[PDB]
């Protein structure tokens, strides 16, 4: 929080962002490693990939009911609101994440983009149909396309799967032309999505990691904050408006 990285934040001429699960924590969803990791209580072998959807769709489904439950009730935490509001002034102008929560949108970001899918989004296994929920479905039954009657899957990316391609054209351009990342609440492993900062540095820009913990990202992190991304955000943006606000205009 020293003058040099408000300044690289204040001063940036296209600064975008790369949020992970630990953004959506302070909202009461419990992010995927760590502690209480989800992947260290359920197994992504059984609920994140297509062989095993295809082996029991029922238990995968039941699975994702119940997160989708859990997202569409919770809140968006003061992490979510700073990041909102760093677009509204202006400094933000893109948020890349690799949540499936739709969060960020409810806070108020516009520019999003979900490298990973969504959990508001469902489709067929079969055929283009696709469309948003207002709210959870019950299962069993299983969830079956209007269209041609086949299974219908979350929209989400599970692993072995290829991320759509449009989505990550989009947001490789978003941060080849940034000249700071805001990389906050991922643990920085899962690929491609944790290539998309070491981009912006070799380009020439800077990167500002804000995670609890350190990451294999954390050595060429310019700036690295351990903290909760609702406090540093918070705190961040804060500065960044009272800053803005001081200039001769
Ligand atoms: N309050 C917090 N504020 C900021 N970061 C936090 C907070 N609480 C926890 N974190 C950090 O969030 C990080 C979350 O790491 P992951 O659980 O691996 O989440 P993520 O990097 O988004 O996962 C990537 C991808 O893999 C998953 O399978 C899935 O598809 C996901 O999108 C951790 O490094 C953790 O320390
Ligand atoms: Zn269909």
């Amino acid at each position: 929080m020293d003058e040099k990285l408000l300044k690289t934040i204040a001063e940036s001429k296209y600064l975008v962002a790369l949020t992970g699960a630990g953004v959506a924590a302070e909202s009461g969803i419990p992010t995927f490693r760590g502690k209480d990791g989800l992947w260290n209580r359920y197994r992504p072998e059984e609920l994140a990939n297509p062989q095993a959807f295809a082996k029991d769709p029922e238990k995968v489904w039941k699975w994702y009911a119940w997160r989708m439950e859990k997202v569409f009730n919770a809140q968006p935490n003061k992490a979510h609101q700073a990041f909102a509001e760093l677009e509204r002034l202006g400094v933000l102008k893109c948020l890349i994440t690799q949540n499936v929560d739709d969060l960020h949108e409810r806070a108020g970001s516009r520019n999003v983009i979900h490298l990973h899918g969504s959990l508001r989004v469902v489709r067929c296994t079969s055929c283009n149909n696709s469309f948003e929920v207002e709210s959870a479905p019950k299962i069993p039954p299983l969830p079956k396309c209007d269209k041609c009657g086949s299974l219908l899957r979350p929209g989400v990316v599970w692993f072995g799967e290829m991320l759509p391609p449009d989505v990550l054209d989009r947001a490789m351009r978003e941060v080849e032309r940034a000249d700071v990342i805001i990389v906050a609440g991922t643990s920085a492993v899962v690929q491609p999505a944790a290539s998309l900062p070491l981009i912006v540095k070799q380009r020439g820009g800077a990167i500002i990691e804000i995670n609890p913990d350190e990451t294999p990202l954390t050595p060429i992190a310019d700036y690295s904050l351990r903290g909760k991304a609702g406090e540093v955000m918070d705190e961040l943006v804060r500065h960044v408006r009272k800053a803005l606000s001081l200039k001769l205009n």
